[PDB]
């Protein structure tokens, strides 16, 4: 019911408040002028349809972390030097742990798509793709 779509300015995704319009469609290649969350009209951008807008990834509650497998695409909260931001990567390795009261106790091994940097991160800087959902039932 929600979406996400990326910024150019940083290559990272952001929530998204409307869809002002679309251009571009009969080159089978649509975008679509995105006004982001909290950001004015000032900070508007043409976003392309199928690549850089999608459906919200949501954060994980504790057991949810049984959907993330080792492939799987997920936005994932890189906390940098001095600027955190949600960018698409992917998950290399995921190390299970017996969780406790305090929730998931796992860790991921993650490669960022934009740089391939890699990070060990908890569940709680990954949001995974509805896509995956359905590991869930299994
Ligand atoms: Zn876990």
């Amino acid at each position: 019911v929600e979406f996400e779509a990326k910024s150019a300015r940083d290559g990272a995704w952001y929530d998204v408040a409307a869809f002002l319009s679309h251009r571009l469609f009969e080159s089978g290649d649509p975008e679509v002028r995105v006004r982001f969350s909290g950001f004015g009209a000032e900070e508007d951008e043409w976003i392309n349809v199928r690549k850089c807008v999608r459906q919200r990834s949501l954060p994980c509650e504790a057991t949810e972390c049984v959907a993330v497998l080792p492939g799987d695409l997920i936005l994932c909260f890189q906390e940098g030097k001095d600027q955190a931001l949600y960018y698409d990567a992917h998950v290399l390795d995921a190390q299970r742990r017996r969780h406790d009261v305090r929730g998931c106790r796992c860790r991921f091994l993650v490669r960022y798509d934009h740089d391939s940097s890699e990070e060990i991160v908890p569940l709680r800087k990954v949001c995974r793709r509805p896509e995956t959902d359905y590991r869930l039932q299994i």
